């Protein structure tokens, strides 16, 4: 476990991060797919070798030694706001479970759902408390990465209010 287990918000590209695992913020078929996926499909493509799992699922595939959390959040163009929402839960405690299986100290971890899958919708909110609420119990170091400016913003709030 870390020392003091940790929230912290990065606007950087989560292919560079500075922990002990990654999420992806997968495809339900392993394909290399677009934003957060390319750039993971780029700097770790070996671990995309059987990574297809279901929406509200998370595969792990190691890529040398170093763990990739494949986490399939659904796609709310295609998902009712009540299902998608289940779905987008359920993703996040599958990647707890994952996280706690591979006894890491710290993980990198991507908001799913909040791009090509927000069906055009801001779901900074949904999407970051039900990461709350699935990596809440468990003691890594949790690194949130985003791309957007307003949104970092927002995340760092939204982590010093509860602190
Ligand atoms: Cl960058
Ligand atoms: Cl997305
Ligand atoms: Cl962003």
């Amino acid at each position: 476990g870390a020392m003091a287990p940790s929230y912290r918000v990065k606007r950087m590209d989560i292919a560079k991060n500075d922990e002990e695992c990654v999420v992806n913020a997968a495809n339900p078929r392993g394909l290399p797919g677009d934003g957060v996926c390319k750039a993971v499909y780029k700097k770790w493509p070996e671990s995309f070798k059987n990574s297809a799992t279901p929406v509200g699922t998370a595969k792990t595939v190691m890529c040398g030694t170093y763990p990739v959390i494949h986490a399939v959040g659904p796609n709310f163009s295609n998902y009712t706001e009540s299902e998608g929402d289940r779905e987008l839960a359920a993703a996040y405690r599958e990647v707890a479970k994952e996280v706690t299986r591979l006894g890491v100290n710290s993980v990198a971890i991507p908001l799913l759902s909040t791009g090509v899958y927000s069906g055009g919708k801001d779901r900074l909110t949904q999407s970051l408390n039900h990461l709350f609420t699935a990596m809440d119990s468990t003691d890594a170091d949790v690194v949130i990465y985003c791309r957007d400016k307003e949104w970092e913003k927002k995340i760092s709030e939204a982590i010093q209010m509860r602190t």
